[PDB]
């Protein structure tokens, strides 16, 4: 597009890259994804406008969809960092825990206002999770990624990560909820505590493999149902559910309690987003500020 000075390259996505910008008309600095090419499909487009009015402080603002002949160009408030790369510089420290339970506290409100409209996002990850200075934290890619997708490969055929997949996705329902979500970013909450991925799965079969050697394999006493998904196998093999002081130190008990709540297998027993924000492990939640470097 004409009116967009293109800035710098920052990254990019499942769709395609992202650039930073500068408006041209308004002098404001912009994230600009530009998306496929022929011919984009009318529900797309019908479907992403109108996420111009899913507007939160939580997530990030998309200014204006633009389609021209014959790409979709999505132009974005910009942020100068996202979670993936702030857990990377926060190595040796780990992120502080006031920050991880504001941060989780922010998600979590993103999250309820959107199943609220039941829009899911379906995709969740730490890069699509973008922080400002002033210590705000953002969903991207919220509707995009039940709008096109989600390709095993990207554009640029990098494989999608699967670490922070719903095991009923796994196991090849169709008709997933909005609890899809929480389970992912329950699986983050843990990779913040511990400086680690929770599952870090490089197929299909492997992902479910580690979450049933740590949660133990389902049944139809857990979860009702499991048994009759496409993908379950009888011979899956049965691992005991892990104790789960060990999966997550040193979480206190609050924090444990939430995420195994977020965790549960019967995607009708995990905990809501709206219920998650009840919770006692928010009783004290601040308000800290990263300081960065940008
Ligand atoms: C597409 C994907 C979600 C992977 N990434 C990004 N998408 C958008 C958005 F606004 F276009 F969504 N804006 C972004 C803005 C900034 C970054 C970014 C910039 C510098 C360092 C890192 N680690 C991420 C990544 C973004």
């Amino acid at each position: 597009m004409e009116n967009f000075q293109k800035v710098e390259k920052i990254g990019e996505g499942t769709y395609g890259v992202v650039y930073k910008a500068r408006n041209k008309l308004t002098g404001e600095v912009v994230a600009l994804k530009k998306i496929r090419t022929e011919g984009v499909p009318s529900t797309a487009i019908r479907e992403i406008s109108l996420l111009k009015e899913l507007n939160h402080p939580n997530i990030v603002k998309l200014l204006d969809v633009i389609h021209t002949e014959n790409k979709l160009y999505l132009v974005f408030e910009f942020l100068h960092q996202d979670l993936k790369k702030f857990m990377d510089a926060s190595a040796l420290t780990g992120i502080p825990l006031p920050l991880i339970k504001s941060y989780l506290f922010q998600l979590l409100q993103g999250l309820a206002f959107c199943h609220s409209h039941r829009v899911l996002h379906r995709d969740l990850k730490p890069q699509n999770l973008l922080i400002n200075t002033e210590g705000a934290i953002k969903l991207a890619d919220f509707g995009l990624a039940r709008a096109f997708g989600v390709p095993v490969r990207t554009y640029t055929h990098e494989v999608v990560t699967l670490w922070y997949r719903a095991p009923e996705i796994l196991l090849g329902c169709k008709y997933y909820s909005t609890a899809v979500d929480i389970w992912s970013l329950g699986c983050i909450f843990a990779e913040m505590v511990t400086r680690r991925a929770l599952f870090p799965g490089d197929s299909e079969i492997d992902q479910l493999f580690r979450i049933f050697r740590t949660l133990g394999t389902p049944d139809e006493v857990v979860w009702p149902g499991v048994t009759s998904m496409p993908d379950y196998k009888p011979s899956f093999p049965k691992w005991a559910r892990q104790d789960f002081s060990k999966v997550v130190p040193p979480l206190d008990e609050d924090g444990r309690s939430l995420l195994s709540q977020m965790l549960h297998y019967d995607p009708n027993k995990r905990i809501s987003a709206k219920a998650a924000l009840a919770h006692p492990f928010f009783q004290d939640v601040t308000k800290p500020v990263p300081h960065l470097r940008l």
